[PDB]
């Protein structure tokens, strides 16, 4: 009895492998007759991925298979330091071909004829590659639907209509944006969209890519982005969302526990949550004002904290020894049994703690889809990437977060108008997160948005029947 094999080729990193392997377990304990091969890339320097690749196990119908090339040849792949991405990614092409061979679930025996392709955005280059098998190829973005039409707009302002896209860069114009209800200011566009960089360039010559795919799964649900997600129709797209990962309880569970028991300790939706992704940190003067807010707003609250890279170069905010260095004077002795300050959090076990009422977030998606999944209200403060769209999107399309500074920007290179948000913006945007109870009506949808994702994955669920669609598609190739 012949099954169904899925290449999935997450673009290299964990958080996209592990987003990989979320929406993988999804598709194998829906439906007996799948297999999934998942194509690992490493990059020399990532530490993280070699200690979660380390803890795989192969389970009967998914093989976890590693495909990097040895380090002769990624080592001649850094010569454009804004090329690097799509050079190393491309760099696999023959690597993958050989697994396609040798290594994969074909030549039969459980085993099976091989299906399709799942790619992530940035690897639209290995469409080709599964077109020499004449086989379709697939996206799994673990972006949200909105910004799939502010990608699709871009490219076609870019490719198409030929604009440049510099002028709208902190403008005060307003953009008709498919996808979008309301205007869209271009002080509030992510950087990607004005700035034209390689990179860029680059990343929109994947866009154009998206229209060669049989379907796109996006990480979202019909319910949260509707007026986004009615506005893309080629190709079709599966709301199979929220995808997410609950289950790696580490951060170890030993500092967990203090932070778990001390929140046990606070009234119910009480407490207002600090945290800003993977890599998003603060300068000392921004720490400061933030400080201030925290104390002037009056409300209890637990501070993640990061310690800055070095701006050089150098890997991911780190953490603090002590942060008698960063923070002001009296300030830790004078918020003591109403805040707490760490460093890394285990922010799915913070969220879902009843004592946590308000999310201060990068509104980085994921960390977007665990908020609404415990009906936390978010204050968007974005840094980078999409988050600025996200903000916006929650702000001002959702009804589903209040703005701390939707126009804020976090710049590497060391690019924005904005240096310093004020303790008078932090606070009043916390003031009115957590405000009037539960009548906050930012707060009535974040409750709503609870049930409504936990009934889109359950059977009956928006994303489940359209889960349903995608395999039945997949094993539509395979006859
Ligand atoms: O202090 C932190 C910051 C982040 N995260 C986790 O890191 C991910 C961040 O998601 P996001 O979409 O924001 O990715 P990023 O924007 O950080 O690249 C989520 O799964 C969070 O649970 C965490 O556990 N602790
Ligand atoms: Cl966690």
């Amino acid at each position: 009895t012949t099954k169904a094999e899925l290449v999935f080729i997450p673009s290299p990193g964990a958080g996209h492998l592990i987003s990989a392997i979320e929406i993988a377990k999804l598709i194998l304990n829906r439906d007996e007759r799948l297999c999934i091969s998942v194509l690992i890339m490493k990059l020399p320097m990532d530490f993280g991925v070699q200690s979660y690749v380390a803890s795989l196990s192969s389970s009967p119908r998914l093989q976890f298979v590693d495909i990097t090339l040895d380090e002769k040849t990624v080592a001649g792949l850094l010569k454009n330091k804004e090329s690097f991405f799509t050079d190393f990614i491309q760099g696999h092409k023959p690597k993958v071909k050989d697994f396609i061979h040798n290594t994969s679930f074909s030549k039969s025996g459980g085993f099976s004829r091989l299906a399709g392709f799942v790619l992530d955005m940035f690897c639209t280059s290995m469409i080709d590659v599964a077109s020499e098998f004449s086989v379709p190829s697939y996206i799994f973005l673990t972006s949200n639907a909105a910004f799939l039409a502010l990608c699709y707009h871009f490219e076609s302002l870019k490719k198409e209509h030929h604009i440049d896209t510099s002028k709208y860069k902190d403008s005060d114009e307003e953009l008709t944006i498919p996808g979008f209800k309301n205007p869209y200011p271009g002080k509030f566009l992510p950087r990607l969209t004005t700035d034209q960089t390689t990179a860029t360039t680059l990343f929109f010559d994947s866009v154009t890519r998206f229209k060669e795919t049989k379907g796109i799964m996006v990480n979202t649900f019909a319910e949260l982005e509707p007026f986004a997600l009615q506005s893309l129709l080629v190709p079709k797209i599966y709301p199979v969302g929220p995808v997410v990962n609950f289950k790696e309880g580490g951060n170890s569970e030993s500092e967990t526990e203090s932070i778990i028991k001390w929140l046990d300790d606070q009234p119910e939706s009480s407490v207002v949550f600090l945290c800003f992704g993977s890599m998003g940190s603060f300068d000392a003067e921004q720490i400061e004002e933030i400080a201030v807010a925290l104390e002037c707003s009056g409300h209890r609250f637990l501070w993640s904290l990061r310690r800055p890279p070095p701006k050089g170069k150098m890997e991911l905010p780190s953490n603090y020894e002590d942060f008698q260095e960063v923070l002001p004077e009296g300030f830790i002795e004078r918020t003591n049994g109403v805040g707490k300050v760490i460093g890394w959090a285990p922010q799915v076990a913070v969220l879902s703690h009843p004592a946590v009422g308000g999310f201060v977030s990068h509104c980085g998606w994921n960390s977007v889809l665990e908020s609404l999944c415990f009906g936390v209200p978010i204050g968007a403060w974005p840094q980078y990437a999409e988050q600025q769209m996200n903000a916006f999107e929650l702000v001002k399309q959702l009804g589903l977060a209040v703005e701390i500074r939707m126009d804020y920007f976090k710049d590497f290179e060391g690019h924005g108008p904005v240096e310093i948000v004020t303790a008078k913006e932090i606070a009043s945007g916390i003031r009115q997160l957590m405000a009037d109870g539960e009548e906050n009506e930012i707060r009535k949808r974040a409750k709503e948005m609870k049930e409504k994702s936990s009934a889109a994955m359950k059977e009956g669920g928006s994303s489940y029947a359209s889960l349903g669609l995608l395999i039945e598609d997949v094993i539509s190739n395979i006859s």
